[PDB]
Formats: C-alpha cells, structure tokens, sequence
C-alpha cells in the first residue's frame, strides 16, 4: 500500500524539517501548517539515534511521533534518513562503522527505527546513510583497517605488468569503491529486514570532488531511486556564483546518469543563509532558486528537497540554511519555492513525464584519471598541474555546450553503454581523461567504427589504469587517432594555439601537445607545428588536440571559441533535430527536454544584461509558459531579463 | 585593615593611584656583562630622568651544580641600582631552556612545580632585604595562545575541574548546548596559578607590591579574570608592544591600539593603580610579528597615552639588548656604543616634566565621558567554536574585539574619551543611568542574566547601542533568535533574516539618501515597541526602542567593521555623536567634526581639566575643540604647536597637552 | 691498471646524458637511443644501477638488464658514469642519503660488492658515482641508524653553555654533526668501492647548493674523490632567480662547485633535458638557447662536462614521459640537436676545449655554513623570501655575483674555508663579504691578514653581526672594529625597498634594514639625511669598504643592479679593470665570463634581455674574433652586436 516512485511520478517540492529537543508542538506545527501552504508534498527527517536514545539503552520515538502525526495531519510524506548515534559537532554523520562493536550498535538503530517508523501510512523513503563518501577516509580506524588488509589479500596484485614495465595498481582507490558498495548494501539489507514496503535512498555529495568514491551502477541493485546533495556553498568551488546554473545542470546530469534507469531526485538544495557555515558562502536569490528547480525538473528529478525549511539552533548552523525566517514565516526563497510547487500542481501531465531530450553528446569522465591524477600531482591545490584538473576539464566543455544552448550527457565511462550496433550522430567527448586502459580503447573503437565522432583534448590517454605513460612504450591510441604525440612543452597558465590559416584562435593551458600523423590529417599552427588531426576510422571521426583547450577556455573565462570548434565537429543531425542558440552567449543556458511528444526547452540568462536569444533546430512556433520576469519571442528570437527562467513550449 | 597594612608596609613603597609616575626601562643582566658597562648603563639611565629598573630574575643564572642559589650576578645589579637611587621591578623567572624567550605560563608537571616553589623561597628571602625593590612581577606575560593540554599538570588539573562542574548536554527547555568546559577551565587556570604564586611570594615578603603583566589583550583577553586578580595583586600591568601585539591596526593608528590597549588595563585595574610593564623601546631585527623601530615621536605619544589614561608607569623593553640568538641586540633604548637613542632622548623629556609638573602628574583622573564599549570572554569563546579557527573578517578569530575597537577608533577621532571594559567590570548597581551610555558591538554571546542588567541600565535611563550579532547566542551558543529570542523586549523588536553580502556594502537608508558602510552580512528585522528606520529595498534595517528612561539604538549589520573594511570612520563618529546625551557633548572636550587620524583624551588633576591631542595625519591640522569650559593654554608641544581661542593649530607625529585656564 | 681514462684538468671535455634503463624496455629500444645519442657527438652516459631490477627473490643478483645497457653502450663507444644506488621503494625518486639500520647498511655492503665486482670488469665504464644527489633538508633524525651515531657524535663532542667571556651561547650540534655525518657516508661508499676496484674514478653530485650548501664538506670530499660533480636543474634548483637569470645561476653553481673541488677537477652530472608534466618546482621545458648557454657557462667555469637528466624517460608514475631530449618517437628534439652543435664544436676544437683555465678576475664572493646556520635559528624557518627569511644569506651574494656578471666581470664563489689565505701578497684581490651574518675571530684574523697584505674588503648587510655561536660582538664589543676602523651605531628596520643617497652621488636601494656607524680611523661616507651609513678603512696596503644596509638584497628587491655595480667598480684596484675583459658599463640581462687555454684568451657572452643589444668590451688586450655563435652575432672593434637568446665565444687576437 505505500506509493513506489517510478519515472512517471509526478515531481515534488520539498524541505527538510530539522526535528531536536526543545521544539514546542506549535512551533513544528507551525512549519507543517506552512510547508503544505507552500505548495511542498515532502519533507526530510534526521532520524538522529541520539534523540532517541534512553539512559538505560532503550529506545525512545516519541520525538520523532510528534513530528511524523503533525506532517501526516497535513498530509505530507517523509523521507527518513537513518542516523545513528553520534557527537554533537558531526554535522554530516559518520560514513562507515568505527569498529565491529559499532556495527552492532548500528545494526540495532536500524532494527529499532525502522520496525517503529515503517508502520506510518505517509513515510515515502529510507535514506540508508546521510551523504556516503567524505575527503577523510578512516583509514586510521580499525574497522576500515582491517576490511583493507583483508581486500588486499583477496587481490593478486604484481608489481610488474605484462611487458614487464612496473605498474601502480592503486590499491586504496579500488578498495574504496568496493567499501562504499559493501556498507550500502549491507544498510539496505538491513532495513530489508524490517520493511519491504518502502523506497530506498541515498545522497551522494560534492560529486566534482568525490565521484572517484562511487560506483553508480552497482549502487542500482539495492536502491529504488538515487539522490544527491548539491549545495551552492559546499560543491560549486570549480564555478563562480554566476555558472551555478551550469553546476548544477552537470551535477543533475551527473546524477541522471548514475541513476540508469532508477529514478532521482535532489535530496539537498541549499535552502537559505550561511552565517558561519560554508565554504562559498551565500544566501540564494529567489530568482535562483527558481534556476535550481526547473534546471533539475528539466533533468528528469523527480524532486527538489531544500536543507532546511527550519534552522538548527546551537552551535554549528544555528539559524542558518533556512527557508522560513526567525518568525517562522516566507523568506522570498519559500515564496519562489511554493510557485513551482502550484506550477506542478496545474501542470501534472506535462510535469510527470519529463524525459530530457539527449543531444547525443556524452562528456565522459573515469575514476581511473582523478586517481591517476591524485598520485602525479602529490595533492596539489593551486591548474592542470593540481586536484581537480581532470573534473574541471570536462565541465569546461559542458559549460560552453550549455552556453550553445545544447544538452550534454555527463557520465562515468562505465555508465555510457558501449553495446550498441550503430553511433551514427552520436558523440563522446574525452577532455583531459588522463588515464585509458586496453578495454576502454576497444570500446572506442568500437564506438567510432560504428559511427561515433570522438572529440579528444588534454592529456587524454597520456597513461593507463596502472599509472604506466604508453606515450612512452608504444602509444594505445595510435590505431584510433591515427597519430602519435611528439612533445608536450610547458608553457603559461593561458596562451593562444594559432591554427595555419586564421580558422581558429584556441586559447590552451599550461602544456602544448605536438604529435605527428600517419592515416590522420594534420592540422598546423602558425610556428609549422602538428598542434591537432583528424581520423576517419570506419565510419567515424576522432578530433585530437592534445593541448587543453577546455581548461584553456576556463581559464581565460571565454568559452566562445571552444563552442565555436566544438559546432563545426558535431554531426548535422544533432544541429537539425534540436533546439540551440545560433551562436555562442555568453552566460546563457538551454536545456531542452520532453513530455508526452510536447518538445520544451529551459532558458537561463545569467548575464548582467537582457539578451536576445536566436533559437534555430527542431520544429514548432515558441509559446512562453514560465517565464518570472515577462520575458517575450518574436517568431524563435528570446528577449529575456538577467536572472530570469524562461520556459518555452514548442507548439505543432 | 589601613593601620594592619601601613604596619605591614613597612618600608616598602605602596604604589597608589596618589604615586608620582615614573619612565624606567628593563635593565637586561646575563652572565659575561662587566661591573663597567652595568655601571654606564645605570649612569645614563638616571641622567635620562628614569627612576625605575624591571630585572629578569633568571633561575638559570642563579643555579649552580650542586643546585643551591648563587645571586651574585643580581646582587651586582641591585647594587648598582642602588647607588644610583634606581628602584627595581623583580621578574619571578624559574629555570627555563635558553631558547624559550617569554618562560613558561603554568607548571610542566607536580615536580616542576615544587622547583618554581624552592625558587621561590630563595630569590624572595634574599632580594627582599634590599631597600630600593619596588615590586614582585609574579609572572612574565601570563597566557599564551598555544596552552599546554598536553602535560601532565595541566592534563590533571582539567580532568579533576571537570569532575568538579555538573554539566548538562541540554538547556531547562531541552535544546542541545555547548558547555565551553576548556575555556571556563583556563579562566580557573590562570586564577589559580596567579594566587598560587602570589601566597608564595607573601610567605616571605609581606612589605612589597605584587605586579603582573597580561599581554596581546586584544587576543588573549579570553584567557583573563582581572576583577579575580584584584584579591591578590597591589598593581595592574601590561606589556604593550607595537611588533606583537597591534596586529588589528596599522602603524599610522597605534595611537589607538595604545588608548585601548592602556582603557581594557585600566578597567581590569578597577579600584588598583595600573602602569605600562613593557613598551617596546628599540628596533626589530629578526623578531616581531610587525617589526619596527619606534619613532621619537611614538615614545612621546605612548608615554602621554598611558599617563592621561591613568598609568603610575612606563617601563620601556629594553635599556640594553640580549647579546645572543633570540633578540641579539634587538629592542634597545641604548645604541651600540651604549649612548642614548632618539628614543631615549625622548623619554627623557617626559621623565623632566614629570619632576618639574609632580602634583598635576601625581593626580591624574581620566575624564569619563559617561562611553563605555564593553567585549565579553562569551563572545570570543562562541565565535572560535563557531569560525572553527579560521585567520582572516567577520567569518575569522578576531572580529569580536575588531569590532568595538572600531567604534573606540570613531570616538577618539571624535575627541572623546570611552571606557574598554569586559561586561563583568561594569557597575550595573546604580540607581540613575543618565547621560551614561554602553556599546555592544558584535558581542555574539548574551545570557539571560547579562540581558536582566542591561534592561535595567536603560530603563534607569541609560543609552544602549547595539551592532552587527550582539546577542544572536547565549554563553552555551544555543541561538534565541531561532527558540526565542532574549533581546525582544529590550530592542522593542525580532530579527527576521541576515543574508550575506560582500566584505563591504552600503545600507542605503529610504530618507535622506543616508548611507552607512556593512561588514559582510545584512540584518533585518520586524519592529513591535520599536520605531522602525527602513531601507530603499523596503526592509527594516534599524531601530530605536524607548524604554523607561533609556533608548536603544539596534543595528544588526556590521556597521563598525563597515567603517574598518572602508578604512573611513566619519559616518560612524556623525552617527554615534547624533545617539549620545546633550550633557556628554556639552561638559566633555571633543573635536566640533570627525578628524581623520587625529586623537584626544581629557583627563582632570586637582580640579584642572586637561587635553591630550596627536596627530598622526600627513598633514598640518588646525582642530576646533568644544565642549567643558576654559581657555587653552599649551602646556607641552613637541613641535610648537601654538592655539588661536581653542583652536589648535598641531604638525604631524606632534604630542600636545592643553591646560584649559 | 685496467683501460679506462682517469679524468684530469687537462681532460677532453664531454656533452652526455642519463639512459634510463628499467625493466620492460626492448633490445631494439635501447640500441635506438645508444646509436642517436653517438650520432648526437655525445661519448658519455650516466646509468642508475637500481638494485630493485637486480635483485632476484632469492637474494643473489641478476645483472641481465644491465648488461644489455653496458654491451650497447660499449658497441657504440660510449662510456659509462655507474651511480650506486641499492633497493629502495618504487616512488623513491631521489633515492636514500644514510643507511636506515645496520641490517640496512649490510645490505649496501652487499649490493656494492655485487655490483662493483661485476661492471668494474667492462671496458667503458669511466666512474662510480657514489651516491645520487648525497644531501637532503628532511634528514631521517626519527631513524635507528641516524639517531645512534647523533648520539655518539654528541658523547665524542664536550660542548659548554657558555663562551670564555661567560656569555650565554648556542653549539650548533645538529648542523656540525650532519656535516661530519655526510663527510662519514660518502667516505665509506667511497672505501666500499676502493675493497672491490682500485681502477675507476669515483665521483658525486651535489644538488640544490643554493639551500644544501650548509650540508656539504667539499675539502674534506677531496680526500676521497677523483671528480666533483653537481645537479643544477632549472625545474629545481634556481628558485632564487626568474628564468631570464638562470645563465647567473647556472654560473654562480658552477663556480660554487669549481670552488668545491679546488685541485679536482669537476664537471655538471645532472642539467635538465627536457620537459615538466606534473614534475618540478618551477616547471619548463629547456629552450634550445638554454641548452647552448648551459654548456657554454659550464664549459667556461673549467667543467670537463655536461650530462643531461635525461636522454630517454621514465613510463610509469613519477616523471613518465619527462625531461627526456628524445621525443616520443624516440628522434631528437631541438634541445639534442642543440647539444649536438656543442659536443661536435668540442671534436673540431679539441687542443682549445681540453685546457680552459677560468680567467680569475681576483673578485671572490664568500658564503660560510656558520651564517646559513645563525640565520636558521634567528629566522625561525619564515619562508617570506626578504632579510628575515631562510635565504638571505644566499640570495645577498648572489645578487653581488649578478651585478658583477652584468658588468661582464668574473667572480669566485667560494665557502669561506675555500678561500687560500695563507699567501703573502692579496694587491688587487678582491672579497666580497654580504650578509654573511657569522664570522669568528680565526676568520676576522685571516680578513685582516687579507687587508694588511693590500686585499679590498667589501662588507655589506649583517655581515659580522653575530659569531659561529650565535653570540653578537656588536652588542658585547664589536670583533671588526679593528678592521673596519669604525663601530655599529643602531640597525633601524625600514620598508622592504628604500634608498641610501650620499651626500657625495650614488642612490644605491637598500632591503629592510639602514646601519649607521662611527668612525675612528675610517673615512666617514655621510647620506643626504646627515647620518654616518658607511666608511672606508685603509688597512695596511688594503682597503674595506663597509656599508651595513642590505644593498646587494636592495638590488634584488628593486631588480636593478647598476648602482651595485657602478659602486663596486669605482672600489675595485686599477689592475682588474686593466687586466680583465668587462663590460664598458652595466648591462641589464647581458653577462661575460672570460677563460685562457694555452695562452690564448676567450670571452663568453650571453645576451638574456628581450632586445638586440652593442656591448662595448674593455681591458685585457687584442682584438675580437667571433668563434662561436648561434644567432649571426658581428663585431666592429671590440662592440659585440648580439641578439636575445645567443651565446657568443669571442677569441681575443694580438
Ligand atoms: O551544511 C548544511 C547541511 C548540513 O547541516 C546537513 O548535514 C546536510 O546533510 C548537508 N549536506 C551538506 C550541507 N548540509
Ligand atoms: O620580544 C621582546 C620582549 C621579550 O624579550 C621579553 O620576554 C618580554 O617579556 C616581551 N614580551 C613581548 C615582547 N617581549
Ligand atoms: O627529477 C628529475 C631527476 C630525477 O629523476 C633523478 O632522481 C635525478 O637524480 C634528479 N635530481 C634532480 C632532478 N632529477
Ligand atoms: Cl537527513
Ligand atoms: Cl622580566
Ligand atoms: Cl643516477
């Protein structure tokens, strides 16, 4: 009898209702009473073990009572993110066991929580574990100890590979994909023996940052729908405040891919102020939290949950996050939340059945290269030669993609389906994927044999899996690029790569690739240099520059040129069948997305000035069915107002 | 007790807010210096008008192998002093490694300790017996940012107060708190340790003035219970070092960080005299987080500062320099060839005022413009729990002091003399609290108790101002203004958000086109009681409450970092001067309009008001002094400054006294 | 006796490089990068002889790997530079400095044996190279090894707290003991070696002298050496400097080594190749003009040569694909073909290249290990680059050696126990002492003896403000006095870049901190403000010239040396001026070094500034032949015409 969620559900607005001792009954009525009066469905619960636990060891639920009877009173259905005991100063939650002895204490807190809770007609989900993954492992803790000695000797590990080279086999990363598999597993193995009724959950986090940690497909088995935490303040350091609409389109597009075909939702949006907290700090607009709905509900979520409607009261985050202000009433934040709410409301057929209309393009990223990264950098934070370069490479081109008005995938290369028959106007874009093996060559191949176009930049396939450089003993991509690098030279943070007869101007960072051409054809710079080719292979191309002209593009702040190159490469299919800007702009975005065959696109202006939108590809006239500062069309030509969401419904 | 104590006394001097005030210097004494350049050292000391020695009392130099007490490298000294009518300040100083220049702050272990005790006893009994030994300074520098957690004595002394404290992890209404269990310890800590050491000295000297000197105040103020040292010492000090201890301001407003910095010992004083332990007298070389070497002009300056705020004292560090490693001939008043520095020069002429000016010098009142800007320890504790340590800024360690030294920066750039004081240093007994006013700005922590004081000041007919988070959370940092918030009845209204801004905006008000520079966040709030004061964006960012005999002014942005972060404090001199009692402008000296890098502090003697005005600006300036009654006369001027009917014509780096006829 | 060649100062010198060699390379591969590095007119190559790819799971050696790379080397006639270098982890890239334990140093005992035995035995191995890269700042006190022989050092050493006057001092027993501790190691590899061949050449590479020199013993190295060498990488090694000076850093490095290994000769084992991916501090890749300036500087400064880390690249984790000559395809880049012109000018040039002597212009800048040691203890370790920073007292004379190169004139850069003052004439000779913050009464005696004898001494900065214990004679009774005739009045801290004007008219930037003084026999020098900032002392025949503001540091901040230089010129006796090629005045970004061999002088010049530029040569005599240079250089009378980036030998005819 408790409702499943599936792609066909309709979306939700919602918000974390923060439940700790002290509250009165009025005051977490009070927050029910104007959640439901703000159009929100849903809320959020932390079902903290330590406001339930007794003296004597019991447990005690009448905390949480209180607040599931006032949320099912009007009528709101609770996602209940399991939370065992812990200090007070651990915001976040610990993210695995401390010791066997804890598992135990850990196993009980699910036996207790979900046999009670399980019984109330409005719970919607479990959340196994608040945000899985941290940049602080507990390696030094001898639960995690002792599991990594023990994974080790399960692996036949040589030092050598088969050519005798020596290798790094990365023994630490792999194990943590394997250890983060295993304790989700186990959580939801766990609940499964109390309750087979009710959706699971989870919230992976700061993905540009910790998507080395996560293997998405596996995750698939035991889930009922993914999550993700995607906070202005915490995860969108690569970007400044006025691309947090391209952040948070990679990270929905990140999410939608590691979902497959489960459906997601975004379990944390940022809700209100950072006082103290954060490391970006910020109070969203209004304008931008409208941005943040539509660009998720544009990329299939099948929910918004804001961290908080309430704020926490003592010491770290203490009225802080909050949509509701310190007389329990709307910020302007609430007001903007509660208008997408009434939206879906007049809306449910269209709004029920979003499926995002996919370009084509893939923007492919591996663990194998941040972790290969990881070790050649030493954990330097300052460029290409720092953490982060190979996440910040692929959503470069993302954002000048976003910038051309196109849809992009953003996907983990185990997650892209390589299986298929025919890539005819399909494309994959590797930017700065620095570590390639053996299987993943033959996919592409593949891939490009059988159609695919291959966009390749950076230091794309400068190593394989095990760390060892095949630049250096006999380069795998030669077959497919139909090349071979000659140099690499270092150079500035930002210079020009000057094509042979004007045709293009890149701007590149750091490091200039030169290479030389067997079957490709070469393509030179002014200083006589192979600087790029092309490779027909079967009935594909590959397009390699080995420079990084993404980061390039990053760091002069102009993307213009990268979209300018990256249009001329694109199949012509995908520039006739779907809607995008007839030239680069800067600080727009479009996403285009369908519903029950009713093409739609979404139009974000960022820019500081009104800008007028050519729209050309696909079919239909332009209808404005949103738009939050009365944007207009003339025949496909947008006039919309900085920071306003505009979206168009594509008519016959 | 005043017959008990006078028979006590003995022949000792008992310092008192009566005593003569002195310049002296720390005379350095370490092996291998000769009796000859000892003896030239005190020579030019009193021919400089210096009347007083402070000695580093070292262990090490006294231990010998067997481990009883050689004193004879401090008796030469004494003795020297002696001779030439020079009385001395002794630093209690316990064995120590060469390499740890300010000693330790609490003992390493219980052995440790009965080593300080045996030191004790010996270098006591023996310096005691010479007439001319002023004081006991009990500790060099108490506090330090880095405590010792780690060792065994203070490990011991934490677990055992703990266990001696019930503390509940939820308030009586049933929220989470914080307990603040290490910083409450570390108040108890140097309390204990402070009156351990000062019954140590008692028990063989009975006749001699107990003395300490905190240090870095502006940050270590959080480690100190000044009205609990009052039981135990006779004098309050201070080391005051522009290379250490000025961090907050620049070099062109030590004039300040000095004002305040003398106002916080002051208040800590109370009913004691204070004097000035350590002033820097010379140059850095390798040492110093802000090196310089003083100027003439700033000897001058710091020496008058101090005094017109009530000091008995100014010792300079150093006479003479450390010959090896850590501050080899570094902070000296004395050149190489051991004759006098521009500085010295300098001091001098004060030491020749106060011999030819002693009963004006002798009777110095600070003229208390009824202004006292208050910072609490609760504050400091919340916002290093709440910032998590980080060194910028409002989001940064520092901003709860930064803050009321800003408004302290406007009054004095105003003319106007204000109180510095930790809350518990304030009378909150009085009956009538006209004309007086109180300033919190940013004092993030308020209790239920504080806030009962603070409605009776202004009910009694005080002036409360309020800026930036005052009162946002308690002393267990549980946040009122999310459960209920304790300042609603006072303030006449109720936060309803902070958004964050950039490190400076404007607050453009709806009337007037009025604006006012903000640190970092934006308050607004719902008025009840209070008359609300709006924005252009029609929020409500201000107000005054009426309530009883008194008003309060609430401004929750940051308006004082504002005025800090814009390097420009006129609209906040305009704005606080607009909030402040007719009688403080009307019977207190002050500038007729904000001068940018100009000071004054008034100051009474015997019935005589005087000023204390110094300029710091680049320029030649001509300051139009209203308020009080009188004429001026220019009783001291470095650079002939000279007034036309109370407007006063004063160069740059110029230190003027004013005797108003 | 055996076949190889023993290097000598008479020695044909070589251009080399590093084949790295590691398990997975080919036949084919190897024998491909022997036959280019032969074609490039290159005759040496440095090999790590990794004990890790000899080391079977039984314990006994496998030399198979090796062998293959020495049978090609000697197929192609190249000899070989083996450097000792026993099992150590994977990502060890620099290798170990000391034995970890005594089970640890029987295990080198063992892998010497084995290894020196057997190659000791080929034809073209020309040296063992001790140890790579001997020296490191994070020395492993925490280890069984180390930690024992401290703690016998410091029960052999009977140290006092106190100096004969009674005053308090430090004894600096950390930094004494880890010279002795270097000096102890290398010694004992070095008699290892000596157990199992009598034949060879022994030699090591010192590294990152700018910061490491406070480590190294290098008279005392003499004893057991055949050969000084040096890694001097632009990546690593030249932070002190913007790349458009490393030609002063890698001539400041040279002479620091020349200085280093006084009767041995020396040459460079380690220049950087080729190109930093992820690898380097201050990440390049060498110009083809950088690698000509390189080997010319090197060459100039009496090195027998230059090998370059590295002709092929390592494949996997640290430095794959890096700092390689050969590119990908394993064919030359334009860094090979450079070194290439170098090493056939050297075959066409033999009689010339073989007996270089550098024209000492009788100008030695001195560093001692005592200053770099006060200075660590009274700076605290700030790394903020200015006067209170570690670096200090290197950075003050280099800047000196920098305004002297861009005045054209050769200087010595020496430590202080380097310096021969045991003759009894110094008429123009010249020592320059900056910021050398420590010096003791032994070394005032020989600077004073140096004076007498008719030496000029210039003295800038802190120099002599504290002695080898740290303790300040300025404040207890100053030990210059004597020398300097005058005495300290006060040090005054002032902001990072000021001016010192004279009163009679140099304006000459000073860093951080202005000296006055008192003169008793000096000749006062007044600034424009009526204080005393400097004298002059006649001394015997000599002269001191003393200024203690930072002035040399003045020049670095304000990157303008031509008041330094103007002002030393004007200090310096006629005969340097008469007798040495120099520049006519000071050139930004130009320098020259002169050198004879068999009689006949030479001029290198190396133009660094973004323009063309006309050097007008002066002093010596003859009249200018172009010998060598890489961009058309033309000279009209003895004015060089030379352009960015070139390198110009001129000989000198008469
Ligand atoms: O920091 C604000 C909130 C936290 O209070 C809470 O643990 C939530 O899960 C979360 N994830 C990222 C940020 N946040
Ligand atoms: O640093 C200069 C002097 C010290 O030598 C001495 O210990 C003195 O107590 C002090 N407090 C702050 C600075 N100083
Ligand atoms: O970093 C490049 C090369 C190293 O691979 C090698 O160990 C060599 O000894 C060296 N010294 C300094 C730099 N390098
Ligand atoms: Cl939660
Ligand atoms: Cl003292
Ligand atoms: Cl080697």
């Amino acid at each position: 009898p408790a409702e499943r969620i599936s792609k066909q559900s309709t979306p939700f607005v919602g918000a974390q209702i923060f439940i700790e001792p002290g509250q009165t009954q009025e005051q977490i009525e009070q927050w029910f009473k104007l959640l439901a009066e703000s159009n929100m469905t849903t809320c959020r619960i932390r079902m903290f073990g330590k406001y339930m636990k007794t003296p004597s060891g019991t447990y005690d639920f009448t905390l949480f009572d209180r607040a599931f009877k006032l949320a099912d009173k009007y009528h709101i259905k609770v996602y209940a993110t399991l939370f065992p005991d812990t200090e007070f100063t651990d915001v976040g939650g610990f993210k695995f066991p401390h010791s066997r002895e804890h598992q135990k204490e850990v196993e009980d807190y699910i036996k207790n929580v979900v046999s009670h809770f399980s019984q109330y007609k409005n719970l919607a989900a479990w959340v196994l574990i608040n945000e899985p993954g941290t940049p602080n492992l507990p390696f030094n803790e001898p639960f995690t100890k002792e599991r990594f000695s023990d994974w080790k000797k399960e692996h036949n590990f040589s030092e050598y590979n088969e050519k005798g080279y020596p290798v790094l086999n990365f023994e630490k990363e792999n194990f943590i994909i394997d250890y983060h598999n295993w304790y989700l597993n186990w959580l939801a193995n766990q609940v499964r023996l109390y309750d087979k009724q009710h959706d699971l959950h989870v919230n992976p986090h700061n993905v540009f940052k910790l998507s080395g940690l996560y293997d998405f497909p596996t995750w698939r088995t035991f889930l009922n729908s993914l999550g993700g935490s995607a906070h202005a303040s915490w995860h969108f350091g690569y970007f400044p405040r006025k691309a947090y609409t391209v952040a948070m389109s990679a990270n929905a597009e990140l999410i939608r891919s590691g979902a497959g075909e489960l459906p997601w939702l975004m379990t944390e949006l940022q809700g209100g102020n950072n006082l103290y907290s954060g490391a970006n700090p910020l109070c969203p607009t209004a304008e931008e939290i409208i941005q943040w709905l539509w660009i998720n509900f544009a990329t299939e979520a099948k929910g918004g949950i804001f961290w908080s409607f309430n704020a926490r009261s003592t010491a770290a985050e203490a009225g802080e996050w909050a949509m509701i202000n310190f007389k329990n009433k709307s910020s302007d934040r609430l007001i903007a939340a509660a208008t997408i709410g009434k939206f879906i409301t007049e809306n449910v057929k269209m709004m029920s059945n979003i499926k995002t209309l996919n370009s084509g393009i893939s923007i492919l990223y591996n663990h194998e290269s941040m972790w290969v990264e990881a070790a050649q950098t030493r954990g330097k934070l300052n460029n290409g030669r720092s953490i982060g370069a190979v996440m910040c490479s692929p959503l470069s081109y993302f954002e000048a993609l976003s910038e051309t008005g196109l849809q992009a995938n953003f996907k983990e290369i185990k997650e892209f389906d390589f299986s298929l028959n025919d890539y005819t106007d399909q494309v994959i874009i590797l930017s700065h994927q620095i570590a390639l093996d053996n299987k993943v060559i033959k996919q592409l191949e593949s891939f490009v044999e059988k159609g695919g176009t291959l966009i390749a930049d950076g230091l794309t396939g400068y190593y394989d899996y095990q760390a060892h450089s095949t630049v250096v003993s006999g380069f795998a991509l030669e077959n497919l690029f139909g090349s071979y690098p000659i140099e690499y030279k270092i150079k500035e943070n930002l210079f020009s790569l000057d094509f042979e007869k004007d045709n293009y101007k890149l701007p590149a960072h750091l490091w200039k690739g030169t290479i030389e051409t067997s079957k490709a054809t070469p393509i030179m710079d002014k200083e006589g240099e192979c600087i790029a080719c092309i490779n027909q292979y079967g009935k594909g191309k590959v397009f390699w520059i080995p420079s990084p002209i993404a980061l390039g593009a990053r760091e002069s702040k102009d993307f213009s040129e990268l979209s300018k190159l990256t249009v001329s490469l694109l199949p012509n299919k995908i520039l006739n069948d779907n809607p995008h800007f007839d030239k680069h702009y800067k600080d727009v975005m479009m996403k285009s997305f369908k519903s029950n065959g009713t093409m739609y696109s979404l139009i974000i202006n960022k820019s500081a000035s009104v800008q007028t939108v050519d729209i050309v590809g696909g079919k239909g006239k332009a209808f404005i069915l949103f738009a939050n500062k009365n944007a207009h069309s003339t025949a496909n030509k947008l006039t919309i107002s900085p920071e306003e969401t505009v979206i168009i419904k594509w008519k016959n």
